[PDB]
This record gives C-alpha cells, structure tokens and sequence, in this order.
C-alpha cells in the first residue's frame, strides 16, 4: 500500500542525510510534511502526492550538481514503484522547491516563521558573528532586522487558505515578539 | 552636580569598553542602568549610588585580573570625588556583582530574562555550535534546555518589588514562547 511508501520513502531521506549533511535536517523535513498533511486535510488535492513531494524537495536540492538530484528522486519513485501518472507530478513540484505542489510549498515557506524563525534567526547570526539589534542600522546587518528584510513578508506568499491562516498566526507573533523585544532594549 | 558626575562616568564606561572588548557591550549597561533607575523610582533607594553602582559593575568584572578591576573603579570615584561616605557604598556593591545594591542586582538579573534572553541564547548557541532543540536531549546540550536549565528559574532570586514584578511579565513570555515554540516543533 502506499503508506507503506511514504514509510519506506521516510527511511530513504532519513538515511541519505546520513551519508553525508546531516541527519538533523530532518526534523525540518518531516515539520513541513506533518504540516502539509493537516494542510490539505483542509484544502483537498492528492495527499500521497502531497506527501511524496513534501518529503523529497530537499534531497534533490546539497544534494550533488544542479538537477542530478531530480534523477536521483525519478529513480527511486521507481523502485518504489509509481506509475508515471503521478510519479510525473511527484517530481514535477520537486522542481518548483497545482493545488498539490501548492500546498506542499505553503507547508515549507511556513516553516520559516514563527518562534521557530526567531531562533533559527538570532541561532544563524550567532554562528555567522553578528548581533542581535543595533540603532545604528535600522531595516532595509544584525539578526533582528533580517525580520523586516525578508521574513515577515512571507506571509503574504502563502496561496491556499489553511497555510495564509496559520501564516497570519504565525507573523503575528514574530510581530509582538519584536514588540516585546523592543521595549526591553529600552528597559520598558 | 551628581548628574554631571553620572554623565562624565557614561563617558568613562563607553571609553574604556573601546580600549579593548567592544563598545558594544554598553547596549547591556545602559538597559540595566535605565532599568536600575524605574527601578529605584518605585521601590527607593539612593538613586545617584544606585546609578553609579549599575554603570560600574562591568568594569571591574575581562577588565584586567581578579579584584585588580576594584582599585580601577576606586581611584575613578576620587577624580570624580565622592565623599567616602558614598563611594564606600558604591565600589562596595559592585563588589557582589543593603536597598540600593539590591536593586542593581535587581536590574541586572532581569536583564537575562525576557524577548532579549530568548535571542541571547539561541545566539550564543549558533556561536558555541549547537541545536536549538533536540527531543534526544531533554531539560535538566541545545539551546532550548538552557532556559529550563539556568534561566526560567531566575524570577524566583529577584529581591525587590518592581524588579519581582517585571521579572513574571518578563518570566511569562519565555514560558508562552516555548509553549509557541513547541507546538511548531510538532507542526501544530
Ligand atoms: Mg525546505
Ligand atoms: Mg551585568
């Protein structure tokens, strides 16, 4: 059954992101298919297609070279056997990484903002050797400002409804958290 | 007058943390002095040795060897000549760093705590090169379990009233942050 492959398939990321990356990478993989599930048990389409793509997008990606990543996914949905007439469209979204593809990419954008985006934010520029917040750089280089720059408009990307509803929680709280945060950099 | 003294000594800290470290770490100076001040302003206290006190505690801490940072601060207080009567007072807290002390102590804990704590940590977890969480790790080396770990707990060692106060609004967010947090850990 096809459970049983989006089970299989489940063992194939978790093991590639062995040989080499990381097998850390997959707590991200798998809070985007969670969430592409609960997504389209709420606006429709094909959820093993769904699932399948939500759960491959990344290992065509540090993959290798360029598109020898797609080859290395087309490949497998047929060991997995999968007839072309979905198999086409499971790797077809794998490329733009279609109310399917459309969720799957709601289900990854969304895993960018909220707590989970404040941390990785701040988490990224501790590593990268930045600060936090600075007066003397205002929006438009500190972790807090890379919000503005290209996080908080994400939730205006979102295309089914289910993922702009939860975007709006989500953006909201980034929101009042720099809200929160701000006062406190002025001892409110 | 006092507050010509409390101006010239914002000029000593800014000038000395150039010297050296980073003039970057008066952002946390001042937070702790602005916040030492509303503090006082509700719960009493000698302000000018509360002040002073705040502005100080940091230079004796990287400054040179042990209390070889005391006599910096000392000798500074007589150019700026303060009674001994008060200077006594104020080189002494900046010792275990009495109702002004108490409130510097106050203000400077406080500043863990909060929006800014939460960005801290994940920060220096980026730096130091570790996860933000990890299910395989529980509380008791991520970034998360710092906050259970020496951090959650830090609303219970605040002395005065307003500093109490602050510290559960402050103290509230971190909880509500993880408890957002890990809801999107679980795609919620
Ligand atoms: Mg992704
Ligand atoms: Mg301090």
């Amino acid at each position: 059954t096809k459970q049983e492959k989006i089970e299989k398939t489940i063992t194939f990321v978790k093991h590639i992101l062995e040989k080499d990356a990381s097998g850390h990478d997959w707590y991200h993989i798998r809070r985007v298919h969670k969430m592409a599930i609960s997504l389209s048990e709420q606006e429709g389409g094909n959820r093993f297609i769904i699932e399948m793509a939500a759960l491959l997008h990344d290992v065509a990606d540090l993959n290798e070279s360029e598109e020898a990543g797609m080859k290395k996914v087309s490949d497998w949905l047929e060991e997995l056997h999968v007839e072309e007439e979905e198999s086409k469209h499971v790797l077809h979204i794998i490329a733009n990484m279609s109310i399917e593809g459309k969720l799957v990419q709601d289900a990854d954008r969304l895993d960018a903002l909220g707590a989970i985006g404040i941390a990785r934010t701040f988490a990224y520029g501790g590593a990268k050797g930045r600060l936090m917040y600075d007066p003397t750089i205002p929006p438009r280089d500190p972790s807090l400002n890379h919000f503005y720059e290209k996080l908080l408009k994400l939730k205006d990307l979102m295309n089914t409804n289910a993922a702009k509803q939860e975007a709006e929680v989500r953006h909201r709280y980034m929101e009042q958290f720099i809200e929160q945060f701000m006062k406190e950099w002025n001892a409110q």
